[PDB]
């Protein structure tokens, strides 16, 4: 059985021709509210987040990790690289890389977030670490977009990432600097204007990560404070049909603003 919500978001779904994923859970009483919220979906973009958490949970043992100065040489950059192509022949920090990779989805930034943690199932095993049990890494950029149908590489699921999100920015998987750190950098995505952040009251504060790829791909994971009561953690995946479809950061939108009523 459905609730209003969920009918909501089926009909959104429908109109769309494709396939929505959405996971809330409402930190008032830890309920959660679910679209296909157990079925996988590629993560795209949204995977920085793990990569910066994985990061962060490093520089809590070594407390200069973040300063630390990367080289960035003309053959890093890949398809993506507003921040680091001001880089090339130069450094940025893991710091500098992160909230490169969180605030303009830079994927050469990316790919050092990666290479940092030892290739991409060292982002797995941290989300295991974590107790997310479902979220897998298996590509670099920009690969890890193809977002292939059923294709269980770079996917995770709406609910585990909802509570993964939580964990990692209200919750205490990250240390305490650490878990700010985060939301700081969530907190100034440049990207999300027209993602879950359309959706919401504007009175609300959000921190979020966008995701785009093949298949028409568009996500956005984002933790919220309402005004006046306990904040929510969100999780919007959508993808399409065919290989070239558009973008779809509307429908994101659409299924912020159904989730919102209400609350
Ligand atoms: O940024 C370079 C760094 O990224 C990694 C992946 O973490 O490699 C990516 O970038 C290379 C150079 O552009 C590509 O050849 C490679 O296929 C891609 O995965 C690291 O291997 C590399 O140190």
């Amino acid at each position: 059985q459905t609730s209003a919500v969920q009918q909501k978001l089926a009909a959104l779904e429908k109109s769309s021709g494709g396939r929505l994923g959405v996971a809330l859970i409402d930190t008032a009483d830890n309920t959660q509210v679910l679209y296909r919220g157990d079925e996988r979906f590629p993560m795209c973009s949204t995977s920085k987040v793990m990569a910066a958490a994985a990061v962060l949970k490093q520089s809590e043992t070594q407390k200069q990790l973040l300063n630390q100065p990367v080289e960035i040489k003309p053959a890093d950059l890949v398809n993506y690289n507003p921040i680091a192509e001001k880089h090339v022949n130069g450094t940025m920090t893991l710091a500098e890389l992160s909230a490169a990779a969180l605030q303009y989805s830079d994927n050469t930034a990316m790919n050092k977030l990666i290479a940092q943690l030892g290739g991409p199932g060292g982002v797995t095993a941290f989300a295991r670490a974590i107790g997310d049990e479902t979220f897998r890494l298996d590509r670099t950029e920009p690969t890890l977009n193809t977002a292939i149908p059923g294709d269980p590489r770079d996917t995770t699921t709406p609910r585990a990432m909802a509570q993964t999100l939580r964990q990692l920015t209200l919750g205490h998987a990250l240390g305490e600097t650490q878990r700010a750190q985060l939301v700081t950098w969530l907190k100034g995505n440049t990207t999300g204007a027209a993602s879950i952040r359309a959706g919401l009251p504007t009175s609300w504060t959000a921190g979020d990560k966008t995701g785009s790829g093949d298949y028409g791909t568009t996500n956005d994971i984002a933790v919220i404070w309402p005004q006046g009561r306990a904040p929510l953690v969100l999780v919007t995946y959508f993808t399409q049909p065919q290989q070239n479809a558009e973008s779809r950061r509307d429908v994101l939108a659409s299924a912020a603003r159904i989730i919102a009523e209400g609350l």
